[PDB]
């Protein structure tokens, strides 16, 4: 449950 704000938005399963 975490996403990069810097694009591309890569979201992690946490």
């Amino acid at each position: 449950g975490r996403c990069t704000k810097s694009i591309p938005p890569r979201c992690f399963p946490d």
